[PDB]
């Protein structure tokens, strides 16, 4: 059984592998490094269960996984733009990071689900999966692009949901903020920051950061299926910070 | 490990009953038939890993399930209102249906929660979920009165959660429509009501009345505690027709 | 032409009585300090061009208006709770409390309402402006009792709105926070509380509270019916805290 | 006092230009048609209190604007993707066309806020109403790619008022369905499609299609700032179709 995971070692990539290969699906993962074949030896030695894609173009990673099994029974659509890009005000931002702020926040998650419809259908269903953020729902004064691009996906969610939901294309949105990953809340930056230690005592009714496994978690009950009901909308991943 | 639904013979009790206690809990359950000691008998009989009580106040269901154990893992707060008070409208409808609609769907949970945050908290935290529907986040033209008090206990979600989740006592909300259950969407309906069927393959990208057990796979998966930082939100289980 | 505003020496009464007056409106005032002839008296005297009314009950409160006029142009359901309940938690909250908050937040506009379709639907229509608040759709930790019913009374607005915008009866819901008013926000706490001060330089984005006129354009706008179109939703009046 | 509208002769620039200048505005226009010196002739004697800009680029039209005037009060950015586009669905549509959705109704906006923003300020504010559309807060089963894009302008408006509305910049966004314009829902089509006219009436409270003036008279309401606390939000303007 197997998974397609993209952006595999950013955000919500680690978390997503090492739910689904330990809930024994055969991870096929795709990312920007794995233009190098190194880097692809290098993830599937650390990786038990992954296979790595050469592929880099958004509406090719299902055939290049498709090579891989007879078909997808997940999609973790796992976009995301580098910290500090997350945080581009409007004023001084060339037009060229606003483009990109579009292209690989909600243009690539298009062309990908765009690309899965067919083979997915054909399958008999499936699960797809996006990452957003906190701000594809609810704004905030220091996400004023990087809000519109992960809102415009949260919104395909909702509406491609509508008549995918009958061929059993289950899509899914989730909106991570105060998330324990290596692109937005690392580790290090929890450890060696008092001032996110405070922000998160202060605003997330958790106290604290959500915990990769617990991303993990949520990715598998989808996967599964099981509560095929709650299928077409956002899920909030924030300790409570939203609503 | 115990837990406790509430009307659990109407509405999401069936489906809440049978998987939590598929999933090795001892359930403990409330409902008006069981102040006949006949009823609880054959209740117990009929739902192995069930203990029913005789209690109906709102605020003493908490101490009497205690008497059963030492602590309560999970309450699933099951509200409803008989069919067809669900539908009354503003026009000509008494003082009293409009108190009672409030009484069982937005006081009753109030009452309960309020009386369960002493103990939950004292013994390191829990899940309170609270069954209500769809109105409780969008409108229907038919539900004017169910739909203010619905909305009333999502508020309560919403609002609580903000302090109790850094108790451990972590809530939510479910939102059902179009789900096979025996108070608002009975098989028998679906099996010989045409206008039912005509709706769902009109308004639910599903397709077809949402199971019991998938409502209970949602029921036991925030049970579980897994995937802790989705506290405190509201969960449509619509099949698509939300948002 | 004839306007009914509720508790109108309290929360934003005030505003809708000054702006309707500065309109036109022959304002029909009810206010639980009116059973007392004597502040009847003061009242028309310092407010010209207002008719108050001893009339205490919800559902009697429009034919006590219609003894003035053939009609009810625009009714403001001005509820609220006294201060300081708003802030009443959860936990140790007394029953009776919780019961008030529903009396006077959602049961006592939903009895006015109902007694007002039938005679305003007659009339050919008017407008129902309740002004509820910023919790009637986002939570705040600190109310968790006076959320959830200004939650039920928006709900009220969106469901009803269904079908009364048919016979020309407009419904609005205005969720204030942040808003100078004699009650949650007097003059009196902005002056003397340096935190509210501050929190509101922080948190609200036109950094100072709405004035009172602001408050009162937004209704006299909504009475005029000029943009019947934006009938049935909920508009946050805080100075961009909501979204 | 100056007004600028954008795409003019399209969906929401009519009712908009007719009401801005009703109300005293100096209303500068910017249309693709203007491109040619005849139309902005034609159009500028056809609409006393207009002036047509030759100007293209959305971050030129404000310079362009300015060249007018000392200062601009009022922006509408009334974006639009010409029908039957607006119902492209999500298989089969070329990269172009889902390239050009964004571009027509995310990309064009943004660059026009963000220019508009240092002159703007250095003015002590202004008003910003972005007409986007329903789909823009909820999804339509035949909006896949029209619903995400505007759901980017609708996140653009409520994460920008944050900061914005600070230096007296007031951000709005509108949100029609069954609004009479030419591009959408134009006259011949209500008075020569009986289809139209049923579904109407089964969804839409208020049982018409709103009016152009209906439109005019919440944008002139917007623009005097009035009730500048209302900042910051999404204006259904649907007939009580929404929520």
């Amino acid at each position: 059984v197997i998974a397609l995971v993209t952006h595999a070692r950013h955000f919500a990539g680690p978390a997503a592998v090492e739910a689904l290969t330990q809930d024994g699906y055969t991870v096929v993962c795709h990312d920007a490094s794995f233009a190098d074949a190194a880097e692809r030896q290098r993830f599937e030695s650390e990786n038990p269960g992954t296979i790595a894609l050469a592929e880099q173009k958004p509406e090719r990673l299902v055939d290049a996984t498709l090579q891989h099994g007879e078909a997808i029974d997940t999609i973790v659509s796992n976009d995301y733009i580098p910290r500090p890009m997350n945080r581009l005000p409007l004023e001084g931002t060339s037009e060229a990071d606003i483009r990109q702020m579009f292209e690989a926040l909600s243009i690539f998650p298009i062309l990908l689900l765009q690309s899965a419809i067919a083979p997915l259908r054909a399958a008999g269903g499936a699960s797809v999966i996006f990452i957003t953020s906190s701000v594809g729902k609810k704004p905030l004064a220091y996400n004023p692009l990087y809000g519109p691009a992960r809102a415009a996906t949260v919104a395909l969610v909702e509406s491609a949901a509508k008549t995918l939901s009958r061929d059993g294309i289950l899509l899914y949105a989730i909106g991570p903020n105060f998330f324990n990953n290596p692109t937005y809340f690392p580790t290090s930056d929890w450890e060696n920051n008092p001032e996110l230690r405070e922000r998160v005592d202060r605003d997330v009714p958790l106290g604290r950061l959500g915990r990769p496994d617990e991303m993990g978690a949520l990715i598998t009950f989808l996967a599964s299926r099981r509560a095929a009901p709650i299928v077409g909308q956002f899920f909030a991943f924030t300790g409570g910070y939203l609503p």
